[PDB]
């Protein structure tokens, strides 16, 4: 037998960091969860017992809060840039690091209307999220992503003129509910180090603001004839926005509400254009998937 | 042997209800989950196997819909009455109705600016609930909360002067990060019944919207010397801006965020004035609780 | 206002203790999460600030390892009243201590038909659980508890009988599967204090093991007419074991499993005697309470 | 813009199904989570709102539970197989079927010491999972897995010997506990399609066992000196028991257990030789993966 693949490290690694402005008082968080995998020359720890090789999982922790300290933590792309460029450059043998961040929400209170200099609130569990990829001799690979946004329309969404055969029972609909939760992934052009992501840096931030802004609007405004339309105009958008973005992927269920047949109790009437109260199901949905490019 | 107490009924009904304005175009989501538990003259099903005596629990959650049909389901203490009521009233050997709703948020979205008629983001997994006790010839008893709502602050928190024992290893601290989730209670005086709910509807969510307010001023503002003389100070307010609220309790946990000693790296400064990177602690946590009524 | 209730401490405190027998060589391991509220004389805390009344939380951590180090971690109805005990001793403003322990299965791996002296498999998610409440001058109050012991019948099991009116669509059944999470909990008897609770030791382990097997041998051969009927049989016999149990309470969802029609496909024939292929409902779901005490 | 991969389908989906033996009397249940996504000629729905190509997801739940009436649903391997050549083979634009299942455990209870003809129980979270690629012309790819296996040893576990640099902390240690969550994945050699996965039928199962008691024994006996070496020495042995496997996966957490210092404490000995109580620690955890193959 041999080692066809190996990589190892640290999850779960939850940070948080402070900056105090001094002049005006205020301060602003950042709290993060990070995972850092290497791979290299390392196949020896796996079949001989050599530790000789291996960086210990809890120096890599140690080196994601002293990495934390020495640098600014935003944008994300950044942060995981620099941190996984450390690893490739400090350890002659480790040739690629992998490195996945989970930015949470810690919101800024307005209190009276007016924001608060030191207090927060977790205002959704929506995440922004990188991986970011340095392989030694390749640069950098990045995807960025937003997840846990979770939207619902009431009405402007169809469903109408999909295959019919033995196995369908599904009626056609010209206006029912639609409801996901919103995975999207923007993946970037190659780098060719960190001098590079460093050049571009305005971009990230810019970049998370416009797949929000454009996955919102598309879908208050979309008068939806399929997940599928919907989700690649979407796409079509992003790309337009951001030349730097080579493809953008959305993963999205399909959070079904069914109405309810009240008839059988004295004759009410709650389906089609009576229905008012239905039941949401937890399971099983829908799941849609696209992955859309240049042409 | 002989049955003490008896409950039962139905679990996790989930419930979405749409108002649509035939006007102005707007639609307005409610999603809801309920349990209903229901007690009376039911020991035989359990003794004797009679089950002459059960409302069958999938009765009871037909019954749910019905009602969601027929009636508003805001604001929640309203419709948790009128759901109580029915089943003491309908059924002669049913002598209590125990009725808990959690309500889900569906946050109208706004898009370049102004409200869209017909689409939502579930924009924090804060719930607001209420829990309805309605017993025959007793009224109707409600307490109403808050839960889920997550809050930091990064300073203005203190914590010094505590006992000090042969098991005390805790430093004084004059400037910690404190964090919770807030789980708030308010406990109404009994009502008569289903009219005299009827009478204060204004009330419950102009409470509820003040709780809310008086929990998230006092955190931001107070310069807290404990969890349990801040909690006080929010419990004090809500009780003097309602009079028909007879209790309210709060439940805290303290989400430590731990400083992290790194002098041992190249003497780098990152503790007391110096703390910049902390480590969040997912366990164990402090649990804080108190009850404050009227003297 | 005024302070009605209150009670704070430590939760989540995850513990692990080994035993290794110094002539076998076999290690015995032990894991538990603890959580212990204290009340007392600590109102001011609260009102005007006064932190000399709180031992801190973080001491009511250290006293939890402490102890668990210098006393016996089983059975934990021993370990929780003990604990217990040292806060209402140590601390004279200190009136009650509040221990809920969870104990998570290790059990003991067999290699090769062997057990083996130090592997060890978490071989169900099931809990053994204690509540002790320790209150000054009121003695020991002990509630013991399994959770999480999941089970299914395929046959065995009927529904039919029930009240039947406007709101019932159910249909009376003779041969259904009935599947549940079981939570069963017995009290003790008040004890006078530690010596007391020394004194029977021995029962405790033994009651826990016969409660488990009542539970599951009743379950596999009652031909069940009602959930509410089989969980009294269940208690009633739990009862008739243990003279020094004052009241046993079982909690039960009813996890249902639906038939699917399928006949709208090429004539399938899947409902009544020919089922075979069920959809498991994930919500909602039946909830069924009984507390049985002597008569 | 152009779409450069889709898929779409149905995830979630829960299934049941029990088989009586008509002479015996004894029942036997199986029960999954099933996920289908196709792949094919479908680009037209996303981009010209063209639902003429789509199979509606609601029509592949049909079809899982049709699938499951009319065909064995053991073992998992096979069931995976017929249902996603189903697919591409009814469907002339649909090129690809990918179905994912997880099994879960219903274990038959022992009452007095025989095995009870039709009551069970979840005897762990464990799971037995498959992944099935179904490609129309490339034949079929099978990985098989298990997962949610957790494990402790008290002993007989090493670390030493590591890279020690300025980001070092951790001691090295002659004798520590071992604890993970296995993952493991056997990928099958490509088979051409239904009929040669027919004619493997018999070695799914006992690969699966194998796989679990290699993985069991090798855990329990080796004197690990990383998760590394221990994770390669199991993946070794499967591979040369099986020869219709081309690759083993492992991706294993190490999930620590933390020394307590008490000797602030009266002196009180709890380290090294001397250690009792450990703290476990939710996070982080070292995350340690590696994937070998035939040389
Ligand atoms: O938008 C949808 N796309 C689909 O593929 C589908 N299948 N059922 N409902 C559906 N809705
Ligand atoms: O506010 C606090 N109250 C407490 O009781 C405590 N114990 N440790 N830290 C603490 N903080
Ligand atoms: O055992 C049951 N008890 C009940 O009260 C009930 N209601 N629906 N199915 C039921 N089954
Ligand atoms: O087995 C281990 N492998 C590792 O890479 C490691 N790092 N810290 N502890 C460890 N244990
Ligand atoms: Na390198
Ligand atoms: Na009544
Ligand atoms: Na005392
Ligand atoms: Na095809
Ligand atoms: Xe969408
Ligand atoms: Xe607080
Ligand atoms: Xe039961
Ligand atoms: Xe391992």
């Amino acid at each position: 037998s041999a080692v066809k693949a190996a990589r190892y490290g640290k999850d779960n690694v939850r940070v948080y960091k402070v900056h105090k402005d001094e002049k005006t008082g205020v301060q602003t968080v950042y709290e993060m969860t990070v995972c850092v995998l290497l791979e290299g020359e390392i196949e020896t720890s796996y079949t001989k017992a050599d530790n000789s090789v291996i960086v210990a999982t809890d120096s890599i922790k140690n080196t994601i809060y002293i990495t934390a300290k020495q640098n600014p933590v935003t944008p994300p792309e950044l942060f995981g840039s620099i941190l996984g460029t450390h690893f490739i450059e400090k350890y002659n043998h480790i040739h690629a690091a992998h490195v996945n961040i989970v930015c949470h929400r810690w919101t800024r209170m307005d209190i009276d209307g007016k924001p608060h200099p030191h207090s927060f609130i977790r205002d959704s569990e929506e995440k922004r999220n990188v991986q970011v990829d340095v392989v030694e001799g390749k640069g950098i690979d990045i995807k960025s992503s937003l997840s846990g946004l979770t939207v619902l329309k009431s009405t402007n969404s169809q469903f109408w003129g999909f295959l019919r055969d033995e196995y369908t029972t599904l009626k056609e609909t010209w206006d029912r509910i639609l409801s996901t939760d919103v995975d999207a992934t923007w993946q970037w052009k190659n780098f060719s180090g960190l001098q590079e992501v460093r050049s571009h840096v305005p971009k990230f931030d810019a970049t998370w603001a416009t797949a929000r802004e454009v996955t919102l609007k598309t879908f208050a405004e979309d008068n939806s004839a399929s997940v599928q339309a919907t989700m690649y105009k979407m796409a079509e958008q992003i790309l337009a926005r951001q030349q730097l973005i080579e493809t953008v992927e959305y993963s999205l269920p399909n959070k079904h509400y069914f109405e309810i047949d009240l008839s059988w109790h004295k004759g009410l009437q709650n389906t089609g254009k009576n229905a008012e109260v239905f039941a949401p199901q937890s399971d099983p949905n829908g799941l849609i998937k696209c992955t859309v490019g240049r042409s």
